[PDB]
């Protein structure tokens, strides 16, 4: 009589009222609305809703014939049988999947939750009971690095290609390609042109080997690539409730064998939404958090029902972070253009500069004009304009046409527009900074057969990620920026062992030749002691060889990848060295910088001394470079670090050890050698150098060819030479700083591609200390040991007894401080 249990909709005498009319009157029973109107609007039972009479407007069902007419809100079983829901079972191990047949090879769904910071796991882990399990009984890691710009279409189709956005294309949510003049828009139906979409999605990877695919949203799932569709997709539409999404891959797992997809995708738009409308920090942000632990807890419990929780393979993942935006950390270009009307300015944290007549003037623009007025304009500027091919390499943002030739680097928190009409609310969460910044990095866990229990994995890259779905259903990957093999200490079976590489040519020969002692045009310190015979000091005993090569080259020597190449070995007494006959320079030199060495402060310039084993070439004597404006020079290992003497070492003085340096270039360099080399082999007890130029001229990140080099040779008084466009540098002491390098149990890397440019406007030198801007620098443009390997053509490390994976994961690794 006290409630509607039953008597829904029913007319009544003298009881409470089970009608619309109740409401009205204020004479409803207590339970009217949990009974009668709910359903149609929730998919939960309640202990309000068990044993409900069915009614024939409720989205799911808790009515006792529920689960034979098998319509069973999902819930059902935990809350009106009293079993436990998945979150609430204690984690097992998953060796062996429990499959149907057609899972022989297991399914694998790729879910995303839109701008969920690694942060808000960190911090809120106690309000997110269901991401906190799949974290415990899963593979984790506390930071996902994804690409620049950290925004949606670049890192969800970057997750899904294995490819930086400069290679598939999608460099932004909104770009102009040159060649086709047109413009890409989410809003617009060029969003369907599958002219911007490059590579192949693993969708279509999957298709081609013989697995369906079913995609409830992912960018890209509703355009027609290389011909193909998802096996079943849908066409974006952000109105849909996540619940349905969820059921209807539910829906899709319960398809007959032969229709079933084994690869699925699930895009929600939180908490992206709630961060940029109320912030990171706010109850907003907490409420959407809370919706998305419980949407994954509706997945599994679902997975659980059909008795796939212990065969599907999840990757529960984001795109990129979230900031909080301030109108007092926003740059406005008009303070310093005027109010031109000549340039359109992408605005945001990952803000790029483009001429208004476009196709014409696309490239013929003077970028360099603007980049120069905007330098250093104030003392401690958020912002910095680059060229894009001076961008730091490890951002990976050039090759593409649609990055605009003039791109901006914001400092965290900042932002930049042309005006504040060209914008949209300044005080809004953001994100497309620096993918190194802590807020921007994303959530990784994987749960399920394939994936390890309760692991911690160092921070790795979500271009990773496409390789490990590709192992996780027996695919062969196509070709992708991530590094096959890295991420095997994720899996319980990897499927790929990879190998290092093998080297195409052997190492050709340098031998000793009797020639004459030239004059080189050297006014050499009085203070240096020359070579008085060369054919001595440089005829070695294999004993006095395997001494150098054991303290020079404890990884082994780089091997060289290139196709046509003539390397040839220099040995010296404190270092090593790949000499290129073909470009008349070393492609790398290798020492080691022990805890108690010295670093002389004697002056070693215009002093230069015969390499008997090579013939000696104009560009390789003091007179070439004396009083040179175009070009000075520099040596690889350097000449202030003697370990016999205190004085200098006259062996890194050879026309050998030395590559074509511009003058502005040498205050790095120096300070590099004189100050931090020092302080850095203190600090590690030691740290063995390998050192060497690289030429990128397509700005690519990848090695030119020799062929493309002989184009690229400057004319300098009527003599031919190759400047590098950078130089890199590769550290390498131990963990354990009680061993030296010698003698690492486990490895401690530290990587560098410095750009070689003829001034130092990057770093606004004037009036501040040398001391502060090269290491500022250098930090800036750190660089994973991989991306060193693609842009000089060589392979290190070859020599470790570690297997080849545990390799691959320490050169893709990226020094986070
Ligand atoms: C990330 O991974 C990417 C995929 O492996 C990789 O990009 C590939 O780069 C190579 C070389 O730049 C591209 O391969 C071709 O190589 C020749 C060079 O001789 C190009 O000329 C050729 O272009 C073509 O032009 C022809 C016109 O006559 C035509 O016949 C061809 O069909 C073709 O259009 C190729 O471009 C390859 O396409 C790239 N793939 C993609 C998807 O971008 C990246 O280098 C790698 N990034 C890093 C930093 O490692
Ligand atoms: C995008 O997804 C939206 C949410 O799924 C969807 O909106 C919903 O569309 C349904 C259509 O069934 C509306 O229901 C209306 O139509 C039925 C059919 O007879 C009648 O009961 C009523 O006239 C009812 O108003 C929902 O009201 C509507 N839901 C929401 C929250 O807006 C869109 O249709 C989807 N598609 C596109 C392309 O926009
Ligand atoms: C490149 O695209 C631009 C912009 O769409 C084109 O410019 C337009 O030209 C038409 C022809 O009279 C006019 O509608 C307008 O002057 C422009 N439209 C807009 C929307 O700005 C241009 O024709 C295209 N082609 C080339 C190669 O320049
Ligand atoms: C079906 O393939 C997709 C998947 C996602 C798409 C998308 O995802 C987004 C949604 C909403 C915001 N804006 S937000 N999260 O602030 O409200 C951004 C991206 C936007 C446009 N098309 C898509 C197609
Ligand atoms: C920068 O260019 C603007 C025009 O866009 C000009 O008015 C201004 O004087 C320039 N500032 C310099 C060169 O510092
Ligand atoms: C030329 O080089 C000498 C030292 O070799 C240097 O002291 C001098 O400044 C330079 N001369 C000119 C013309 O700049
Ligand atoms: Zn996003
Ligand atoms: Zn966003």
């Amino acid at each position: 009589v006290k409630s509607c249990k039953g008597r829904c909709f029913e007319r009544t005498f003298g009881n409470c009222r089970c009608d619309a009319a109740c409401v009205e009157l204020g004479n409803c029973c207590l339970d009217y609305q949990e009974t009668c109107i709910e359903p149609e609007h929730i998919w939960t039972c309640n202990k309000f809703r068990c044993g409900e009479k069915r009614l024939t407007r409720s989205l799911c069902a808790c009515s006792d014939d529920c689960k034979d007419k098998g319509d069973c809100c999902i819930n059902y079983s935990s809350v009106c049988q009293g079993e436990k829901s998945w979150v609430e079972e204690p984690c097992e191990s998953i060796n062996e999947p429990q499959c149907p047949a057609g899972f022989e090879t297991p399914p694998t769904l790729l879910f995303s939750l839109d701008g969920f910071r690694a942060e808000y796991l960190h911090t809120w882990g106690g309000l997110l009971p269901v991401i906190s399990k799949l974290k415990k009984c899963g593979t984790y890691t506390k930071n996902m690095r994804p690409v620049y710009p950290t925004k949606t279409f670049p890192n969800h189709y970057s997750i899904v290609t294995g490819l930086y956005p400069e290679s598939h294309g999608i460099i932004d949510n909104k770009m102009y390609d040159p060649k086709m003049n047109a413009s890409f828009s989410l809003k617009s139906k060029e969003k369907f042109n599958p002219e911007w979409y490059k590579g192949e999605p693993i969708w279509v990877t999957a298709k081609y080997q013989g697995l369906k695919s079913g995609t409830f949203f992912w960018p890209g799932s509703d355009v027609e690539i290389n011909g193909i569709f998802p096996d079943i997709y849908k066409m974006y539409n952000g109105s849909v409730p996540f619940e349905e999404r969820i059921l209807a891959v539910l829906q899709w797992l319960q398809l007959p064998k032969d229709e079933r997809p084994h690869f699925y995708t699930l895009y929600l738009e939180e908490p992206d939404s709630s961060g940029h409308s109320y912030g990171p920090v706010s109850s907003e942000v907490i409420k959407a958090l809370q919706r998305v632990d419980g949407m994954v807890g509706m997945l599994m419990d679902g997975l659980k029902e059909l008795n796939l929780h212990r065969c599907l393979n999840l990757i529960l993942i984001s795109d990129h972070g979230m900031e909080q935006g301030s109108c007092k950390k926003y740059i406005y270009l008009n303070k310093y253009l005027g109010d031109v009307k000549n340039i359109k300015v992408i605005y945001g944290p990952a803000a790029r500069l483009r001429p208004s007549d476009v196709p014409d003037k696309y490239y013929s623009f003077n970028y360099e004009g603007i980049a120069r007025n905007l330098s250093c304009r104030e003392p401690n500027q958020h912002f910095k304009p680059y060229l894009k091919h001076f961008l730091p390499k490890r951002l990976h943002f050039a090759k593409s046409d649609r990055i605009e030739p003039l791109t901006f680097y914001l400092d965290p928190q900042w932002q930049l527009a042309l005006n504040p009409s060209e914008r949209k609310y300044c005080g809004s969460g953001f994100h497309g900074s620096d993918n190194v910044f802590s807020n921007m990095q994303a959530l990784f866990v994987g749960y399920g057969p394939g994936f390890k229990h309760g692991i911690e994995a160092d921070t790795f890259e979500n271009i990773e990620v496409y390789n490990l779905m590709c192992d996780l259903l027996n695919l062969t990957p196509a070709p992708n920026n991530g590094t096959h093999g890295s991420l095997n200490h994720l899996l319980k079976n990897p499927v790929y062992t990879p190998k290092h590489p093998k080297e195409v040519h052997p190492l050709v020969q340098c031998p000793f030749t009797r020639n004459p002692r030239d004059n080189l045009g050297c006014s050499c310190n009085p203070s240096i002691l020359p070579i008085e015979d060369f054919q001595t000091q440089f005829n070695l005993t294999v004993a006095e060889e395997k001494i150098i090569k054991h303290e020079t080259l404890p990884y082994g020597r780089p091997r060289v990848l290139q196709k046509e190449n003539t390397i040839c070995l220099l040995s010296q007494h404190q270092f090593m060295s790949g000499y290129s006959q073909d470009i008349l320079m070393p492609l790398w030199t290798s020492y080691t910088v022990d805890r108690n060495d010295s670093f002389s402060t004697e002056d070693f310039s215009n002093c230069l001394y015969q390499d008997f084993r090579i013939p000696l070439s104009p560009v390789h004597k003091c007179s070439f470079y004396k009083n040179n404006t175009k070009v000075s020079y520099g040596f690889l290992s350097p000449p202030q670090l003697n370990k016999n003497s205190s004085g200098i070492y006259s062996e890194a003085l050879l026309t050998t050890n030395i590559v074509p340096m511009y003058q502005s270039f040498q205050v790095i360099w120096r300070y590099f050698h004189d100050t931090l080399l020092r302080k850095y082999a203190e600090e590690r007890n030691g740290v063995n150098v390998v050192s060497g130029p690289v030429f990128d001229f397509d700005y690519d990140g990848r090695c030119d060819s020799l062929e493309n080099l002989r184009q690229k040779r400057r004319v300098i008084r009527n003599q031919e030479i190759l400047i590098p466009t950078h130089f890199f540098i590769v550290l390498t002491s131990c963990k354990d700083t009680s061993q030296t390098p010698l003698h690492c149990e486990n490895l401690d890397t530290l990587a560098f591609i410095l750009p070689h440019r003829t001034d130092n406007s990057e770093s606004c030198v004037h009036g501040k200390h040398d001391s502060s801007w090269v290491e500022e620098l250098l930090m800036l443009h750190r660089a994973r040991i991989t991306d060193v390997e693609h842009i000089t053509g060589l392979s290190f490390y070859q020599q470790r007894k570690e297997p080849v994976s545990d390799i691959l994961k320490l050169k893709t690794h990226l020094p986070t401080f």
